[PDB]
């Protein structure tokens, strides 16, 4: 286990490398740890609120339960992260490689997700209120149970997605792809979707949403 | 061409049968001639206003630019008449039977056509605004450039049906059978269509007029 003292000292040095490295329950607030390697780091519980850690490797890093409400994320790579139930509010994750990561429970409320790589990644009961996916990719991902209220999600390809139990009020679909989702039917009624891309197996369903009889 | 004080003192008498009689122009304004066969009878530009034509015989009759507003017309066989231009503002065609009869251009507001029969009828720019036609057989009639405006069409069949051109805010289509029909992407946006009943090509089409893309 490294303390505060004792990484903050090494990165000012100008060591990257912090791979492996046990910093549970560590309180890094407002720390900069921009491009360093925390590949498979414990930061379990850690705070690292407000902290910047733009392009730093976590893949694959121990993030459970960690206070990262309003980090830098930008272009971080956090492919197959353990993130459940971490406090992600107002974070800027633009950019990011969240490919196969673990979201579930996670509260990304206001978080800025544009751009972002979240391919087969798990988001089961997240709130995502307010947050904003503009271009970011789901495809593939669990959405189940999610707060979607209001996020915006435009040009987001959702396609093989999965929306089930996903509240979707107020929730901005506009150019999203979302061929092969799978979708309640009150999202075709709630969630905006002008330029939103569907199979026909959903066109039925949006039909069907709206209370026409396809028998 | 038999005349007023005529053609009452006949039917006064009990005579039914007015097959083919030249009435053109007549004045039979509050006339009852109910059972009358009037079938190939020439009633073009009669005035037959709040006349009770119930269950008459008016099949191939002409009526074209005949006043029939108000006129009662329950059951009666009206089956390949001709009524283009006519005014049945306000009339009651429940129960009639109208197939394959000429109604363009006829005035139909606030008419009464519940469960008749309309099939191959051309309505081509006739004027519904305010009739009811629940459970009236639309199969295969023309609606082109109809108003439909405000009109009740609820369970009513309407497949193979053609509304090209047809208004229909405030269009009532619950519970009707729209199937084959050919409607203007517009219908999907204005007409309320709780329980309508669609082709998975009309579903797309229903989807797409609401904004999805499905490419």
């Amino acid at each position: 286990h490294m303390n505060v003292g004792e990484i903050l000292r090494h990165y000012a040095a100008g060591k990257r490398n912090f791979q492996h490295i046990n910093l549970q329950e560590i309180e890094l607030t407002n720390a900069s740890l921009t491009g360093a390697d925390l590949s498979y780091a414990n930061l379990h519980h850690a705070n690292l609120s407000r902290a910047n850690l733009r392009s730093a490797d976590l893949r694959n890093a121990n993030l459970s339960h960690a206070n990262l409400s309003g980090a830098n994320l930008e272009e971080a790579n956090l492919e197959a992260a353990n993130l459940r139930g971490a406090d992600l509010h107002e974070a800027n994750l633009s950019g990011a490689d969240l490919q196969e990561a673990n979201l579930t429970q996670a509260n990304l409320k206001d978080a800025n997700l544009s751009d972002a790589n979240l391919e087969q990644a798990d988001l089961a009961g997240a709130d995502l209120q307010g947050a904003v996916l503009d271009g970011a990719n789901l495809h593939g991902a669990n959405l189940n149970n999610a707060n979607l209220s209001e996020a915006m999600l435009t040009r987001a390809n959702l396609e093989q997605a999965d929306l089930s139990g996903a509240r979707t009020t107020g929730a901005r679909l506009d150019d999203a792809d979302l061929r092969g989702a799978t979708v309640d039917p009150v999202l075709w009624r709630t969630a905006s979707l002008v330029g939103a891309r569907v199979d026909v197996d959903q066109a039925v369903a949006f039909a069907a949403a709206h209370g026409l009889c396809l028998a």
